[PDB]
Order: C-alpha cells, then structure tokens, then sequence
C-alpha cells in the first residue's frame, strides 16, 4: 500500500493517535490520494490540495464533532472528508448518490455547514457561538475561509458583527492570492506586503513570551504564518483555541500545492479535466461552450461601442471573459465575490452613460437579488446581464443549481428576460439589450452551442416568440434548453406545435392569445422551478385573457436537486424529450409505442 | 422673513455668491427651514439637521449637476433638496404628487441616485467614476454616508474595490454614532476611541474633523477634491444637531410625529401597530422558550423590539444594517439547536434572497421570519414598498409563509413556526391591530384557510390586509363567500379545490404584485387540479408604485373594497 498511514485512519481519533512528527509524512499520503481522486476529471483540485496542512492540523487539535469546523464554499475540504470517514465515497464524489462536492450537514456530523456559495462561514460561526454561549455550553468554534471568499460583503460584514460580540472563535484566513483568477482588491494587494512570522522551529514565540490589517474590526490577529508547516499550525492551534474573543490565523498556502502542474498554473487546475498525474496533460475542452458564445459576441461588440463595459464577481474564466480581459483591458472590471457590488456598480455605470453588461451565473445572481430591483429597476437603469450556468447545473448540486431566476427576475417591473436557442439569437438579444431602455436579462445554460460567423448581429423584436413546428391541436412552447427537449420530442409528431418562446418577459401575449384560444392544450417547458416561473407566467396571462386551455406546466419541482447529471434531473423532474412524450400521449396525442 | 439669505438661493449657483463668513447663518437658516417643514410630523428631521453642515460645504465646493454628489439612503439629504430648487416643493415631501422623501434621480438633474436602502453610494459611485475615466471626462464624484449605512456588506465590499481601482472620488463618512437605534458593529467601537481604519483598503483618510464647521469644510473639501485616488473623509457629527430635543433623543427624532419647535411637544401616537402586537408575543414566548433568540438588522424600534430588548438582552441581537448576516447567524443558530427569530421588513428581506434561499432553505432550518412592512408601507415610496415577498420567498423550497387576520392569528402562527421543522415566514402590514390578552397561543394547522363568509356564488381569497377589503366589500352581499387565505405557502388544497370547483368565479386578493404572488399560486394550484373557473387576480401591478398614501396606493390598483365590488359586479354579483 502507499498509504500505511491514512489506511489506519477511519476519524479524528485514529489521527491523534499519531505523533506530531509523522504529520508531514500524513499530509504527503493525503496529497497523493486527492490527486488520485481528482485525476478522472471534473473536481477541485489545486483547492483541496493547498488546503491538506491546515485541514490536518485542525482535526490533530480539535475533536469534531463536538468542536465545530466550517469550511466556507467547501470545494477545498476533500482532505476533511478523507479525515471524516469518507475516504472510500471519494471516488464516486459529485456522482448521483454519492458525496457531495462540498460540506453539507445531512452527509455528516463532521460537517458543520452546507456551502456551495461563498463567504457564508462567517455568519454561520457567528450563529454557532452565539447559540453555544447561550446554552452555556463550551466547544471550540473554528471557520476556514479563503481570501476569495472575505472578499464578499456577508463576510466583512460578519466580521464586523464578530468583532462587535467579541466571543471565542477562531477564524483561519487561508490565504493563496487566488479565487478562480488572481484575487483582487485592496484587502488581497494589502496582504501581499505582510511578511510571514515563524513560530515554531521560534523567533515570534520568543517574541511575545507588525499590523493588524483588521485592527479596526476588534479581531485578535496572528500571522500571516507558513500554510504548510502542519507541525507549525499544530503549535499554533493549541495555543490560540481556547483564547478569549475571536481569532483571524492568517496562514499562507500556495493553490496546488504538491503537484507542480497545478502549482504553475492554478487557474486551470482549480478544476481540471480528465489528467495523467505522472504527465500533467489533460483532456482538452474541445467543445464551444455558451460562455465562449457570449465572450466573442462581447468582445465583438465592444470593439465598435465604447459605451460597452464588462462585469463580473470573480467568473472571469467561468463566463468566458478571457480574451475580452485581454482586448478591452479599459472595459473589464472584477469585484471579487461581490455580486452586490457588480450589479450596484453597473447601475452607477448606466446613470453615467455607459452599457455596462453584468456576466453573471444564475444561481450566484440570487445574491444580487436586491441590487437588481432597488438599484437598477427602479429607474430602468441600461444593465444587461448575461447570465450563465442558467437551469440545472448538475454536479454542483442544490447550492448551484440555477433554477429560480425565471421566478425571481420576472416579478421585477421592467426586467426583460430573453431566452436564446442558439448563439445567433444570443447575439440579437445582446444586441437589442445594449441598444434601448431599461435592464434585460438574457439566460443561456451550462453546456454547448454552434458557433456563428463574426459579424452575426440579427435584429429581433423583444417580446415577439417564433413558431418552429406547425400543429394547433396541441402546442408546446419552451425556451432554450428546454426547447431542445421539446423539439426532440415533436420531432416524428405532425400537429404538435412547438413555440420558441424565447422571451419570459414580456410574453408573446398576440401569440399568446391566438394559441391557447385554439388549441385544446398547451405544454410549457423550463429549465427552472415551476414555482412562479415561465408557467406560471402563461397561466397569469392566459387567465387575464380569460382562455382556459388544458395546460401541462413542466419544470424543475418544488425540491432542491440533489449533485447528478442535468440529463439525470431532467429526466426525473419530467422535462426531457421521453417525458414531454408521454405527456402528449396523456393528453391525446398519437405517440407512438415502444413494444 | 427669517431667512434672507437662502431667499436668493435658488441654485448651487446663487449659493456660491456668498462669502465664507456667511455660511455659518446659512447653515442656521436652514436648519430652521428643516424644523418648519418636519413640524407636521413624518418626516426625517434628525438626519437631515446633522447633515446640514456637510451639505452646505459640498455644493459651496463643489459644482453639480457636473459633479456628482451621491446621498446613502438620502433621507439626509433635506438641505440639498432645499438648495437645489425645490426650497418651496418642501411643504409636500412624501405627499401623492410631490417630491420625494429621498433623493431620485427623475425628480432633479442634482441627485445623482434614486436611494432609499442603504449601503448602495459607494458601488453606485465607484461605477460613475469608472464611466468617467472610460469617457475621459474631468468631474468629481463624492458620496455621503453614514457610519450606519457604512455597517453593510455591500458598502465594505464596494470599499475594497475603490481601494483597487484607485481613481478619483471621495468619500464623506457622516459618523454620528447613530443609526436609527444607537449604532453597532466594531466599527464604531473602533472609531469611538492616529491610526487609519481603512489602512487595508488603501484609501486616504482624513480625520475626524468637525462635522458642523461648515467653514472648515469648505477648507478641507477645497484641499481633498482634486488628489489622486480615493479619500475617506471622516467627519463627526450629532444627529438632530440644531433642535435641543432632538440632539437629546436621536431616536426618536429621527422621524417625530407632529410638533411644535418652542416646545418639543409632540403628538403621543397611542396606537397598537403589529410591530407592537409582534413584540409583545415574542417577549412573552421567549420567557417559556429559552431557545428563541431574535436578530434584526438595525430596526430594533421599527420592528417593535424594544422591550424585547430589555426584558431578553442574552437573546437579542442587533447585527447593524446587513440583512444577510442577520439570516445567515440566524442559520447558524438554528444549526447549534436554537429557534432564532429573524425580524425584519419585507422591503429588506430583499437584501437576504439568498441567504433565505442557500442558507436556510436547503437545510430546512429552523428559522422564522416576522415580516413587518409587508405590502405598500405608503408615504416611502417605491424603495420601500414590501410588496414582492410573497413571489420571491414562493419560490423557495420549504419555506413557509403565513398572513395573520388578527393578533390571536399571529400568536398562533408563530408558535407553530418556534415548535414544528423548518423555516417559517410570517407577514404583515404597516398599521394597527387590536390588543389580545397575555397568554393568548392558540392552536392553529398550518396551511389550512378559514371561511369566514358564507357564499358559494362568488368567493374571495384574501389574507392579512386585503382580507380587511374583501370583508367590507362583501359586507352587504350575500352569496358572495369570504375565506381567510391566511396561507400563501402551502395553499389550502383541499379547500381551494372544493371552492374552485364549486363557484362561478373566484377572486383572489393580495397586498403584493400580482407577478407570481398569490393570485399565481391560486392559477398554478386550479391548473394542477384541471379546475378552471373565471378568477379575476387582485393585487399591485407589475409597476413600482411612488409614495402616496397607502390606501390611494390600493385604490388605484383595485384592491380596496370600492375596486373589489367593481369586480365584482363585472362577473354578475347584484351590487346595489
Ligand atoms: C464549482 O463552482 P466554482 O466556480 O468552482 C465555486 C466553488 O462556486 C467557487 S470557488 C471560488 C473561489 C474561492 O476563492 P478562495 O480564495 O475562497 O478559495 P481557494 O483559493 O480556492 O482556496 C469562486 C469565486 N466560486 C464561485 C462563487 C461565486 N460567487 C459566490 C457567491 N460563490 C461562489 N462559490
Ligand atoms: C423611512 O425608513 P427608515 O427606517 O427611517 C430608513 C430611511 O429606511 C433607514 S435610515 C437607517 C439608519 C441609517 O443610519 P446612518 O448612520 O447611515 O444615517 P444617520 O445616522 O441617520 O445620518 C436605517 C437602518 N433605515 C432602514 C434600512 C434598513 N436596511 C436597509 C438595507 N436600508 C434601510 N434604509
Ligand atoms: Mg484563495
Ligand atoms: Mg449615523
Ligand atoms: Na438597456
Ligand atoms: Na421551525
């Protein structure tokens, strides 16, 4: 085996049974399995690999579960769940029923909060020792947060709350300059400047027998310190645990540490492809995926409109923005974790002339909810948001799964929401939004579109759907993703109509109004909750157009889904092509049978 | 006329002909012209006579409309709307068909936001100075903000982007100590006692200076505008700083009912509001229940936790002006055993979307939420119109949501919420309710409806506040059925589909948009149910609705008893 010393630990009590000078030969055992773990593709590698010494010296110290350790975002914890009585689910990690990819309370009592959103542990800390003194009780608090992740404002704020309180917590800063690109911000270039302290060997144990950069928050602060000294952090955690008031260990790591490949380049390694481990070469994403649609039809209209600005909360790679990054330098901004802040940004932007376009995933637009409505819909202010990762996600699971921004946007006065079928409507509906009045949504999902020639621009007419399949008897009308499934399901079905209905709001209410007063039923489709989405929406008009069709609204239920493939959720939420199929043959429709 | 020099003030132009010397008895003259027009009562007197000083050095300074002067929350802001042209407009502030009670930026060319939440000056700034640059244009940008607004998430993560970019603003800290209640957060502990507490942000600081030495402020204003980079101007100032009673209670006079200025004699509003019949019940349930803890976001007065306050101090926690810290420490509570109460006004909950939605629902915490200010609040504005949450909080899974009748109904659904799994949302209006006794906890089945008017010819479904007009509309017809809808999440299935089923038509009622609110999830239940009466859907309109009275508000959206007996003789009812 080349793992003696991990194949002897079910928990943290086996780990305490080791000796503090075989910690480095554990974290080496635990370096080697994560990579193993993540070399068939699609996990966070170089995260969990900077994370392993701190992790290690964590469980080494406290006595989870009674003490509680919350990771926040979650992606750097697979070294804690090898720790935890998991190392044997890791190979099935993010696959439908097995683990999740981050920490989540129904998986394990080791696990203190469910995260997938960022800068959530603070708060979550915060709660904890708050309710622990209240109860009188008296366990260790303990959150480990990224410097990506302080960077979100429910985090600063958290802090200051924390400092306000003043109980025992601890709060390690695993700082490695890194969210997905470069971290930024004044916080992470203050940093940069502050000199490590070492501790154990001891020059700084000497010394107290040189800035508090959160000095102002009330926090004790010790640091920056080597991440990846676990003896070292062992040292520091025994001697600050059971301090009084909170704590922020400001320790270093470098993202990917123990893989060179990863360490050179953790960008890309934050979540690799399929890799050799021996080689470092990986399957290249030879696709052309929606977010490499909308960075070259952005990064093409911006050459010819100087108004054109580009935002994103820290999803520079994930949207697609590299190469508008590099061509329009004077037209990009990233504000980290904040999605608050890129909308409120953006919305300051459009009061001074210019089109700012918010790239933004879905289910992280949630955290923007109120700076969508206040700040920029209540004077109609010109931001677009292209929003991607819209719908089922997948693997991320529940905490990323986009399905509610039909529901949320649309309740919105004057938020226009567009659905594209392929990267020439994309384009016009880009186009249409950053030449008129007043905000526009466009959502486009997790997956691949044909490319188009530079210099498609199409006009369209927002609001006006397009009849795609002929048939009055019954009419399907979806949008996107969910229009793919219906027009494979009508594909060998004449007489069953099929909409593009592209655009949620507003509706195609002429239509509207001719189709469901002619057929004798209606099927909508969505990728998003049925819950006061696209459904809901056709029902509202339909019933204040006093047309009462038989309607089947198809969507994403009422339930958080789980970690499985979008294919995998789509079929059992009833949405993909044999589902929309069987509700044709429900309602009347000649299918044909499979016998 | 007591104010001769702010009678030739008709602009920043007019004000900049004076001298230095003369600022000082401006300053005077316009804070008795704020005394004056607060005198009727509703209006935000103290803010806006502490910002008087800073105010008056800005415009002398600065030159707007070609800079822009950004106010957070603007409910400060009375002298800049008295020195930007609308001196005489004063008199009809908040009233239907007058100007706004915070700055907005279709009323004057010299408000550089539309605000009313707060927090919101600082990335609405940082993107003006962006736009600036990108133009190549040459003008200032400065914001004001108070050292309460300054407590919330997205003011801080705005400040260490404007530390990042590094370009050309400035930034007045108005730090008075105060937010509505006494500020919190280590912030203003910090700031209470040569250090810069921005040092991390990499922004200049500058002081605190005097925040009522207006000509000292034009002096440092002069010297700060023009530097490279971002500055922090730290000024102090005391709230209500002109009017002896409100410097001595700033906290009620940051928004006193009529009274007279020679006295400080002011109209005892005697009414028992919701917040109140809220804060009584939970006072007393956390007596019998040492795991409730309740959290607000800096609305320990509006929300009617005073008393709470005092009788619970070791369950009772203020998290300053940061919506989403209060829910998700509340998640956390919930984690560790606890019942946490989270109070809080619908218009805010706006603030916490997601941390409702990721941090609490998908765990099924034990979070309750009593929602105040539900619906059109009315004189406020569309900044503070609560009148989504019944869409936005729908389509969340597993959160409940519940609109009591009475107090009795109240109490009953948040002792359901503090003793069942799960998350609970629970909201009600601006306004009053009667009294009920102490120890009134009646049993009540979630998600179950109540008829309380008979009829099987037309049938209304309303909660909360529209239940009040369906029940005066209906008060002369018989036939015309009423039912208590006092569950939006679930619905009452049972009922809904036997009254559906039934009926010629059905009208349903809310004090919300009619975009995915109740009348969406009585449509989405009669479609699952293949049911299809005529329903006339009642509520707000997909419009945001400016400050009016409430009632002008509900007249003109067709939701009050007038409107509903309109529809109601549409669908056939004999209405006499
Ligand atoms: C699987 O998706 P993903 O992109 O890898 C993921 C996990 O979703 C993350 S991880 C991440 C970077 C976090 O940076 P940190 O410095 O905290 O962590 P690290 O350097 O990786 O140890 C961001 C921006 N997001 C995206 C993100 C953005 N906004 C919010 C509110 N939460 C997020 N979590
Ligand atoms: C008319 O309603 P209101 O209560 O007086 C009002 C204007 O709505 C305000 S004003 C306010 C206090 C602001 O404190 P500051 O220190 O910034 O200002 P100040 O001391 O008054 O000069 C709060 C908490 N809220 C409530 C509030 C809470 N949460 C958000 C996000 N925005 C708010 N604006
Ligand atoms: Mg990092
Ligand atoms: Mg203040
Ligand atoms: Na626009
Ligand atoms: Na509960």
């Amino acid at each position: 085996s080349d793992t003696p010393l991990l194949d002897q630990i079910h928990g943290p009590k086996d780990l305490k049974r080791l000796s503090r000078e075989q910690l480095p030969a554990l974290t080496e055992e635990l370096r080697g399995e994560i990579v193993r773990v993540c070399s068939r593709g699609g996990l966070h590698l170089a995260s969990s690999l900077g994370a392993v010494d701190i992790i290690t010296a964590l469980h080494y110290v406290l006595d989870s579960p009674r003490d509680r350790i919350l990771f926040d975002v979650g992606h750097q914890a697979y070294a804690h769940k090898i720790l935890t009585g998991r190392r044997d689910q890791m190979a099935d990690i993010k696959k439908e029923g097995g683990i999740s990819g981050f920490t989540k309370v129904s998986e394990s009592e080791h696990d203190a909060i469910t995260v997938g959103h960022a800068s959530t542990s603070l708060a979550n800390a915060l709660g904890m020792a708050l309710a622990r003194d209240a109860q009188g009780k008296d366990f260790h608090v303990a959150a480990v947060i990224g410097d990506g992740s302080l960077t979100g404002g429910m985090a600063l704020a958290a802090l200051n709350t924390i400092g306000d309180m003043g109980r025992k917590m601890l709060i390690v800063l695993n700082d490695n300059e890194m969210s997905i690109s470069e971290n930024v911000g004044a916080m992470n270039k203050f940093m940069r400047g502050l000199q490590v302290q070492k501790w154990f060997q001891a020059v700084e144990a000497v010394s107290k027998p040189s800035v508090n950069p959160f000095a102002a928050m009330g926090v004790r602060y010790v640091g920056p310190v080597d991440g990846h000294n676990v003896q070292e952090l062992v040292w520091l955690l025994e001697r600050l645990v059971d301090l009084d008031g909170p704590t922020i260990l400001h320790i270093v790591t470098t993202k990917g540490k123990g893989l060179s490949y990863a360490e050179a380049d953790p960008i890309y390694w934050h979540g690799p492809a399929k890799f050799d481990p021996a080689t470092g070469e990986y399957v290249p994403s030879s696709a052309y995926s929606w977010s490499a649609a909308f960075g070259e039809a952005v990064t093409e209209w911006a050459k010819t409109d100087p108004r054109t600005f580009v935002v994103t909360p820290a999803m520079r790679e994930g949207s697609g923005l590299v190469e508008f990054s590099r061509v329009h330098p004077h037209r990009y901004l990233d504000v980290g974790i904040a999605e608050e802040v890129a909308v409120t940004t953006a919305a300051g932007m459009a009061l001074q002339g210019m089109r700012p376009v918010v790239a933004i995933y879905s289910t992280f637009l949630q955290r923007a909810y109120d700076q969508v409505l206040h700040d920029v819909a209540i004077e109609h202010l010109n931001v677009t948001f292209c929003i991607d990762r819209a719908g089922i996600v997948g693997a991320d699971g529940a905490t990323h799964n986009g399905v509610f921004d039909l529901s949320f946007l649309r309740s919105i006065p004057g938020v226009r929401i567009g659905l594209p079928k392929d990267a020439a409507e994309l384009r016009g509906m880009l186009k249409y939004a950053q030449t008129h009045d007043g905000p526009f949504a466009i959502r486009y999902p997790r997956g691949n579109t044909a490319q188009v020639p530079a210099g498609t621009w199409p006009d369209l007419k927002w609001g006006e759907w397009e009849r795609l399949k002929g048939g009055d008897d019954v009419v399907i009308l979806a949008g996107g993703k969910a229009l793919d499934y219906a027009l494979k399901a009508a594909e060998d079905l004449p007489g069953v109509g099929v909409v593009n209905a592209r655009f949620v709001k507003p509706l195609d209410e002429e239509m509207l109004r001719e189709v469901g007063g002619r057929a004798r039923a209606l099927i909508t489709v969505e990728d998003n909750t049925v819950v006061g989405g696209f459904g809901g929406a056709v029902l509202e008009a339909l019933n204040s157009m006093n047309l009462h069709p038989t309607v089947r609204v198809l969507g994403i239920p009422d339930e958080f889904q789980e970690h499985a493939t979008a294919e995998s959720v789509h079929a059992r939420a009833g949405i993909d092509a044999p589902a929309i199929r069987t509700v044709l043959a429900e309602l009347g429709v000649d299918v044909p049978i499979e016998v």
